[PDB]
């Protein structure tokens, strides 16, 4: 093992590799998601710039991930991806409903992974997390909840009309 | 024939004015098209302007055709201009529905000329297209297929209201 | 169908799918090559860089292959991304050399589908892969033999030298 | 004891006093080996500035310390500071070899204060360290790390002509 390797266990070593497979996974799906809504018959240029900066926040994630990964003497190791988990997305709504599952997906990743460093004792993992993920997942989830409530008002009232100025006035 | 022609079929050179004669019938249908949404009984200035600018979108079109006609050594040929299809434009749907229509029907006029010019082997023919029509007409007609999505959404829901919004805050 | 669609055939959709793809899995393992070359016990930042880069351009060459099928009316269908062919890929040399097969088989999967155009009338698609990937293709296929020829120059003489010298001169 | 002083155990008073003295003992050994690669018969510029500005850095670490202490109502005790464990300090490679295993002695010093921290349940001290120490020490030994493993490679080559290069373009 490597010659700068100090604290850091297999365990987190394997888990930070399954937590960069996730993260790359919510790449692909706001990949999916952002030329879903670029769909002439779907057609809602907000929503499509929302998904796809999504994409690349998430690839970003990954990228600091494996840079960590090596900082600390492990050895990324990558999977097969799989794909979204639909072709089809449906009302903003639905989109939206999809990406905070998503994102509470990661989040729980996220903790499971602080609570493994925490039981190895590894601080610097757990000030890595701190500082670069969980508040921003946080604050993400907050704002992805506050479109849903909006939406939902918007679309219990007339729906296509509601969908349209969610993506101009909220999203544009 | 000219000193300069040189691979330049008669078949090209005639198809070339018909298509000069299509994009000026089109620039002509803009125009009506325009003229219609600044009616004080229409009144939709986004409208008007958006069928304005491809008013002139269009003579541009012809403009250039004229130009690579000189170039190559053909004569253009002018016929007389047929009035647009309808004196009323009837609704922004309506309107956007007669639009797509005409640019497919142009779309469709420079796939059949490309494919005289490839039957021809007149490649600078070919690449004039590429290079000056065929992704500009895709691109435009991929557009208003999104305004189509959008005004349908937003009418099928409370019409007025609906052809006001899009005006306003996709159009203007 | 779709209502902007035209002469847009379900093959070259198909194959549109599939190219995008191999370009997210070429991404994938540029993503893998850039971070071995960070390992602590690999650490040659140049080499690095260079492949990450490479990860950057092909994930850009993926988007763009989505932005066209949804202008031409096909729908985009992703599938699971394989992981890449290796987990460790050894000397800058044998990097470069992978590197230059998987561009080769992109190349090759562009003039499959450059011909597949050709058979099927598609001037659009024939013009887009013209002017964004083939030459693209063909500039980059070139400056990786150019490397291969000098790192194989390199480490014929002294291997660790030269290939700290490579990255050092050529590549930072 | 001091009017301000809460929540901050003697056990963790006297570890940081004893962390200060190890900080200002790693400062010594980087003076040290700067001026080793100063010497006539030695004369590697990039290297001796390389620990020079190390030296610097755990001067300032010792500062940081000596401040928090101060914040804490802690009482800076100081000790006499043990010379370096050399006298010369042999090739770039032994250097930087003596170096990566001063910083991972430092480094398990900190892990062994976080651990203290939080078994007297002190997050002031947990954060401070999280702060402004342990990710500071993992980008160093990765740095150091790097520079092995290319100074490895360069001086398995031919050992001064790959001692001179590294000098001259990683370190200067
Ligand atoms: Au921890
Ligand atoms: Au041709
Ligand atoms: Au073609
Ligand atoms: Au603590
Ligand atoms: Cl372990
Ligand atoms: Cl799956
Ligand atoms: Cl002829
Ligand atoms: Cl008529
Ligand atoms: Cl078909
Ligand atoms: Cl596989
Ligand atoms: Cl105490
Ligand atoms: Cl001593």
């Amino acid at each position: 093992s490597s010659q700068i390797r100090q604290n850091y266990s297999t365990e987190v070593e394997a888990a930070v590799n399954r937590l960069v497979n996730l993260y790359l996974r919510a790449s692909y799906t706001y990949l999916s998601l952002g030329f879903y809504f670029d769909r002439d018959d779907v057609a809602l240029e907000g929503v499509c710039h929302f998904f796809r900066e999504l994409a690349e926040e998430k690839r970003e994630g990954a990228e600091r991930l494996l840079k960590m990964q090596n900082q600390r003497g492990g050895r990324a190791l990558f999977q097969d991806l799989q794909k979204p988990s639909q072709d089809e997305w449906g009302t903003t709504l639905d989109a939206m409903k999809a990406a905070i599952v998503l994102e509470k997906s990661l989040n729980q990743a996220l903790l499971d992974l602080h609570a493994l460093g925490s039981a190895q004792a590894d601080p610097h993992l757990c000030d890595f997390l701190e500082s670069h993920f969980l508040d921003e997942e946080v604050k993400l989830i907050k704002k992805m909840g506050d479109h849903l409530t909006n939406i939902q008002r918007l679309v219990g009232s007339q729906a296509g009309l509601g969908e349209y100025l969610f993506e101009r006035l909220t999203l544009k």
